[PDB]
DNA sequence: CAAGGCACATGACAACGGTGTTCAGTGCCGCGTTGCCCGATACCCCCTACCCGTAGTTGACTGGCATCCGGGCGCCGGGTCGCC
């Protein structure tokens, strides 16, 4: 990387190429402008719904939970978590709730 | 002419009429919370073409590789040699 860069003095090629790690600003702010109009129209819907697909998708923590795994804290089956999921899905399908996200995708 | 005797109706007397109530029970027929039964997918198993580490190869075969310049200036600073 401390070639010339096919320059006698001020270059090297090791300040010609960009890396990768570095956090993209612009892609961060996006992220979290998403992450609150997601959380915004969760709450939108009603807090029992809202708190069930959050641990469905993991919303909080990084790894979502299994169906029969949010039976246990919740107290439901493995079917009734299911079928609220469902209608979940079926509702923030509608229209209505998908615009802001749309852009997001 | 006054008193005593018989009709019809009359102050109460309950019990039917008929309807809408008090409990009360149990459903009737609309909305909800959890039983099925499976089906798939993560976790053990064996071996094998290849990757990676180590062991030898008995004519002899005994000192490399250098650098090499047109700064240029200028100073500091000390070391080495000279003076004596």
């Amino acid at each position: 990387l401390h070639t010339p860069l096919g320059e006698d003095g001020d270059s090297e090629f090791g300040d010609l190429i960009e890396d990768s790690e570095a956090v993209v600003p612009a892609d961060a702010v996006s992220f979290t402008l998403l992450q609150e109009q997601l959380h915004s129209v969760l709450d939108t819907l009603s807090e029992r719904e809202a708190g069930v697909v959050s641990m469905r998708f993991g919303l909080t923590d990084g790894q979502p939970k299994t169906l029969d795994e949010i039976g246990k804290v919740y107290g439901v089956t493995r079917e009734r978590i299911r079928q609220i999921e469902s209608k979940t899905m079926s509702k923030l399908r509608h229209p209505s709730r998908s615009q802001v996200l749309r852009d997001y995708l």
